[PDB]
């Protein structure tokens, strides 16, 4: 069927078996009146018991041998679906996919049953889920570290051709992976105020908040291992919330407990973009306090909660606990160990500062100025007192270190400060971040050259020792195995399977180049995919495209910096050479666009409806016939990634130049078969740089001419001067052509665009056109596309999120890698 | 080890077994880091797995038979820990005793741990509870209605004598009990308005929350018949609260959905008092909506959504449905089924009110003015306009019917109408649900006579044949074989077992009044009952009693009309007695007062507090000795009351004659070997008439004394001239004998006391001491005392709900009761 794993018979019989048993006993149902949701959470259950067992002995294992543990804080956790990867990691997915059919039923339609885990909003979140994955299947004692929505991101409607949001209730029916751990509840507190008597600063008459955690089992890829991921809940305590007695009324004290508990409600839909709320604020603080507390207690028990030197030695943290700060989200960590070593227990300042510093490291993911968070001083003042004044401190003694080392230089002084002034203060979190950790990274080469060279300059001359690079991965479990088995089973075919794992040997397909045999079937499994897509197109959302076109797709949240908007471009040009010579031949485009608009992003929101309404012209316009459509990929999710990007043949990757981090769907669609269009910036440079430029479809300007052009001066005008098919696009725009009953309606994207591009899209116009030019020309010629598309492939391997883990691991946290099996799941109880 | 079920060889091992299963894969702990708690669930999760069986088979059952099916609606449900007593009504008992004691666990130790399912005030939501039971073992298809709050009733707490209350979050660990059933979801409407168009009127632009169906399972008394207690949880739909566009904020109606969802958070705390809160009107609505629309779905299913006559005629609506109402707290069901009739499935008026008036019956629990329900007009207005609409127009025609019997009478017609004019214009909802109900009881003899005399006098004039009586009654599985196993097994060793499901059969137990052996049996249980209940307390609340005195007990909610004050009363004689002549004797006592007081409920407050000063004197009198202590029950609940009940030798039911529609503590008190002081109120009527008036200690005024003493005018003052020993009580309570740091504290009782006693304490005093004399002196006598407790438990037959509701089957739902056993559980899958 494919290496999906043996379809034993011993295990099938099992597998039945325990779907029955679960479907009775677990659901309280009788096949009668089963529906496929019930069968869908039979299945369910029944997996999950498959990795009870080896997640007990994990974690039994971690406790006994104590090795150094990695703690992975984020506030996202973009983890998608979960029955399939978990059938994938445990070799499961044939004996399911038999039994569940001797049980008469598609596993396939059972498995579009479970609801996505969106506790996330793109990049940064799926990150997370990626290295979680990575970090099991290199056997590390990780565990991630978060919040656990009851909203995650909002599923997107389209009406009218403009995006409607709406809540994500993903617990709805139920979450059959995640277990309850009530016994574990944690006290976090809020305001209050600082008391500094005889022997310490207290923090007194605080509010408090309980956070109760829930562990969702990680397994790693066919190697017995299971991590977690324990994500916590908000809670209220029955006493003050509603024991501050003297009126106010018992049924509204009830009431308003959630108040308490809203803090865990949802999660902000913002990518790449700084919003300074309250409620934001006390999330982070949230997911910090109550995981610290956890981590110190793991650490008290290790092997010092039985000897050792015996006597509290926090000497040793550092050699026992890592903690990854994912962005500057989770950074009130670093104040909040310094407040417990030195209120709580008691030590120095230096010795616990030298502790902290030691155990902490931060991941810078973006650039742009209205990414990062600069938090308001009274709002730190009134909600974290003591954090406030910690902070205060940290700054104090840091910059005593600048000025040591570059005397006289007052400037320098005041722009290292952890601490902004002018308007309102504000706290930059950064800072804070780069000052209190031992390691500072970049996401791809590029990226964390710029950080070097620019935002972070002044602290990289103070410490260079700090600033690495990581260069992003992705998995290959679900961005390749889970999502296109026919692609996975085909490179099996000639090279086996210890790819999956060592991503690094697809390398060898280089040798079959100019297999014929190959080269066809890399050219079936595509087609059979785009088929598929095409199919599910008119399942779910119902109006027809063509599998034998181009399926150009350009998939990531809608931002200013992606340049969607230089896409749109494109497209009306196609359109309207084609209305220009409608006889002429033009190879066949279906241009896919999918992506969410955080709610409040007025200039994302309008571009969404710019997409729909170019739709609205070109696929309805009987001379351009079946050879350009413009479709709208609507809630674009990871279960939806799942599906476009194995269909997809050209990938689009055309941010300005010094503005993506990153970016890691690149990564995904070059190892599924898809050819990429291009600027030089993020992981870009690097994946041009493995599959050799000439296999690459690099355009537009460099790092260094976007700079020359600031000098200069951007003036949009100039290209719509002296590019007649820009101005003729342009003035469409303007004078409704693609919005008839509102003439007027873009004319914010005009103005924008004219006057106040900061990504300059009319920039890149021309040499992305003449580019895509080329990309159309090699299409005609299936076989060197193909054999290109191999040379993507064989080419991938470094974007493995393995590597990247085995990266942070070594040169971070301090611990090395392992690929070995722990020791089976076999029964056992103690 | 007692009559628990057998201890079999194959089901000992099988249990185990599972209890391991649970542990491992249910909740994914081992034996070496598991707590009691992890225990108790692994238990539980082991004993509902033997009733879903038994669940799915008979639900089933009734779907192919079809029989009338008996919704019993109410906002209450007092359940209680359901653990033991699913081994009790499964005959798994022993059997799980010993299993768990082969697995190292005492099991009664794990009982301890689950929480109550406090979904109830007092008398009312425990009626619904013992009904359930009841229903269940005599094999009724019947179903309990209500609404499932995430907090019940409070727990109460005693601070400085005080009482505190504090959020009940029962649902804190997880219920094993219930099953979520998110597929049958519900829509609710609120507010909107009427369109009158056409074809009929509409309701229109409405408010929408979701009900979500909880279902748990009530197993019937060793029958096979499971039948299901549904719970509706309120939920917000993601459209509209979101959806309602044009700015407000994202975040802000995603955390606003906790508006709707406030609808099932908590219970109202009040027994026997009415309160007019919009929150209170929205879950008696809420309730009834869900229901309703899930009674005619499973209509529509029968057989008539397959043939019979074919035409939906719901003319048969009655013969397969009967819906109960538990007070009035459910009558906006008679509107809502009119409207559903008449605005949805298009029925002329008469032929909608005919089946109406055919499906309901309504329960009447009280007399007292305070406790009924009259909502203003403005509300129902602004939030159910359509049944406002409804509710005039069967009052229009209801004051017809009245105007054409009694021509001329025009007062009757405005005190019968079911809206009362005046300050703001009311809806009385008890006029309400006599006339469009076929039947309505009272609760007890003396109170359904009540009904008809006085307070619904008109109404039985009009229709005499509505009115009729249903004795109350409590089950004997909880509150014999469950709370005192010791006292049903010597009971079993004698007449055997068939009287726990036929209590009628403890009436052969009156042979044995003179049997030697049996009388000091009878005598060893209630010993050991008392000692176990005098180590409880030092266990978990601490500070000693002696288990050799009277154990005078009285353990209700606090209320004016129960006249805890007049205990109090006794309780301050006797001691004032002592301290006169300290070296005379007196028969030791314990008395303990325990109850909750409704928050706002200021005098019910106050007498907690009078309770426990009296307490802080008494008990720390060296004069005094062992003689006598005051003790406070505190959190009085339904596990609460199985211990202490089964424990106690006197039973206080000295309520205000005409006051106590019937009373169910009083019942358990019979059946479990204490001994009745008390007034000719409620089922103490019934009970003395059935034990003989010799073997019960009543005194005081009779319903007519009450009366002749209105008519002539009570003066407290009177009393208190007349008897120097109350006297000195009142003195002592206003000069600060019982509270010295604030001699005013009682300042408010003794003005009611003396001024506006509405339920006349004084006026009973003299009668009630002078029969407290009466019981001690028969306490001296051990084996004359434990003759006529005989004489008690062998003639508390009556009192079973099993008898109650065979009466409301015959007389009021038209089915029959049935004894048979459903067949078997075994296995099946079809
Ligand atoms: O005190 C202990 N005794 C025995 N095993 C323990 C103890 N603490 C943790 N463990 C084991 O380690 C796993 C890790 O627990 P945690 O990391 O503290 O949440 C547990 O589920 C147990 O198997
Ligand atoms: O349409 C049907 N076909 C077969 N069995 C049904 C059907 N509807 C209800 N049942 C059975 O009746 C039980 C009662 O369901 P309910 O009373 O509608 O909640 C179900 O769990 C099924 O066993
Ligand atoms: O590092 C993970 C991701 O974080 C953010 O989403 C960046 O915008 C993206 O470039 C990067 O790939
Ligand atoms: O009918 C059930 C119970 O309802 C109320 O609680 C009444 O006050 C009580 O007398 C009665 O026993
Ligand atoms: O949106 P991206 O693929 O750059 F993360
Ligand atoms: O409080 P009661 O026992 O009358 F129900």
């Amino acid at each position: 069927i494919s290496v999906r794993g043996l379809a034993g018979v011993e295990n099938v019989t099992e597998l039945k078996k325990n779907f029955n048993r679960h479907l009775h006993f677990t659901l309280v149902k009788d096949r009668n009146v089963a529906t496929p949701r019930d069968y869908y959470f039979a299945l369910a259950h029944t997996v999950r018991d498959h990795l009870v067992g080896r997640w007990i002995r994990t974690q039994q294992h971690y406790y006994e041998k104590d090795p150094k543990r990695i703690y992975y804080l984020s506030l996202e956790f973009y983890m998608g679906r979960t029955l399939q990867n978990t059938m994938v990691n445990l070799a499961l997915e044939n004996a399911c996919d038999e039994a569940t059919y001797q049980l008469g039923l598609d596993m396939e339609e059972l498995e579009e049953i479970e609801e996505d885990a969106g506790l996330g909003n793109g990049g940064l979140g799926r990150l997370a889920a990626c290295f979680l994955d990575s970090m099991a299947t290199l056997g590390l004692a990780a565990y991630g570290y978060g919040i656990r929505y009851e909203f995650g991101i909002f599923n997107q409607k389209i009406c009218g051709g403009w995006q409607m949001e709406e809540a994500d209730d993903w617990l709805r029916y139920g979450n059959p992976w995640e277990k309850a751990r009530p016994e574990f509840t944690l006290p976090v507190h809020f305001y209050g105020r600082v008391e500094h008597t005889s022997q310490g600063a207290k923090w007194v008459d605080t509010q408090v908040v309980l956070a109760m955690p829930y562990d969702t089992p990680v397994p790693g890829y066919r190697n017995n291992v299971v991590n977690t991921m324990r994500l916590w809940s908000a809670k209220a305590p029955n006493d003050f919330n509603l024991k501050d007695f003297n009126v106010g009324g018992y049924i509204q004290a009830v009431l308003d407990r959630n108040l308490a508990e809203n803090i865990s409600r949802v999660l902000y839909p913002n990518d790449n973009f700084f919003e300074g709320k309250e409620l934001r604020l006390k999330q982070e603080y949230f997911v910090v306090a109550a995981t610290l507390q956890d981590i110190i207690r793991r650490f008290k028990s290790s092997k010092f909660g039985c000897r050792d030197p015996v006597r509290t030695n926090f000497d040793a943290f550092p050699d026992k606990v890592a903690i990854q700060l994912n962005d500057t989200h989770p950074s009130l960590a670093i104040p909040e160990l310094m407040r417990v070593l030195v209120d709580l227990e008691r030590l120095d300042w230096d010795k616990a500062w030298e502790v902290t510093v030691k155990t902490c490291a931060y991941t810078n993911h973006t650039v742009i100025p209205e990414a990062l968070e600069r938090w308001p001083v009274h709002l730190l003042e009134t909600l974290l007192p003591r954090h406030l004044q910690i902070i205060y401190e940290i700054n104090q003694r840091f910059l005593n270190r600048v000025a040591a080392a570059f005397p006289g230089d007052v400037d320098r002084l005041r722009r290292m400060s952890l601490v902004e002034e002018g308007a309102v203060k504000r706290i930059n979190m950064a800072h804070l971040c780069i000052a209190g950790s031992h390691a500072v990274n970049g996401v791809a080469r590029i990226h964390s050259e710029i950080l070097k060279k620019t935002i972070f300059k002044d602290f990289y001359e103070l410490e260079p020792h700090k600033f690495q690079n990581k260069t992003n991965g992705i998995t290959p479990r679900r961005w390749l195995v889970l999502c296109n088995p026919g692609l996975a089973e085909i490179i099996a075919e000639r090279i086996g399977e210890e790819y999956i794992s060592d991503l690094d040997q697809l390398r060898k397909l280089l040798s079959y180049v100019d297999d014929e045999a190959f080269i066809r079937d890399v050219a079936k499994v595509k087609q059979e995919n785009k088929l598929k897509f095409a199919a599910y197109l008119e399942r779910e959302y119902k109006v027809h495209i063509n599998p034998n076109s181009l399926f150009d797709v350009q998939v990531k949240r809608i931002h200013e910096y992606k340049r969607q908007l230089l896409n749109c471009l494109h497209v009306i040009t196609l359109y309207n050479r084609i209305k220009k010579e409608p006889n002429k031949f033009v190879v066949p485009r279906t241009v896919m666009i999918g992506g969410k608009a955080a709610p409040g992003y007025h200039m994302a929101k309008m571009i969404i409806k710019l997409i729909t309404a170019i739709g609205d012209v070109v696929n309805h316009d009987p001379v351009v016939g079946d050879r350009l459509r413009v479709i709208f990929l609507e809630n674009y999710r990871v279960s939806l990634a799942e599906k476009v990007i194995p269909a997809a043949d050209l990938s689009e990757q055309i941010s300005t130049a010094g503005t993506e981090a990153s970016g890691t769907g690149n990564m995904k669609f070059m190892l599924n078969g898809a050819l990429t269009i291009g600027t030089m910036d993020g992981a870009n440079v690097e994946m041009a740089e493995e599959a050799g430029e000439e296999n690459f479809f690099i355009f537009g300007m460099r790092v260094e001419d976007v700079d020359r052009l600031d000098q200069r001066g951007y003036n949009a005008q100039e290209y719509y001067d002296r590019i007649p098919e820009l101005r003729q696009i342009i003035e469409q725009l303007s004078s409704g052509f693609f919005s008839p009953k509102q003439p007027d309606l873009f004319k914010d994207i005009v103005n924008m665009l004219m006057h106040h591009d900061r990504f300059k899209v009319f920039a890149d116009y021309e040499e992305y056109v003449k580019c895509q030019e080329r990309v159309s020309a090699l299409y005609k010629n299936p076989r060197e596309w193909t054999r290109m598309v191999i040379r993507n492939i064989a080419t991938s391997g470094k974007f493995s999120s393995d590597r990247t883990i085995a990266q942070y691991a070594r040169e971070i946290w301090g611990v090395e890698p392992s690929r070995q099996r722990l020791p089976a799941p076999d029964e056992k109880i103690p």
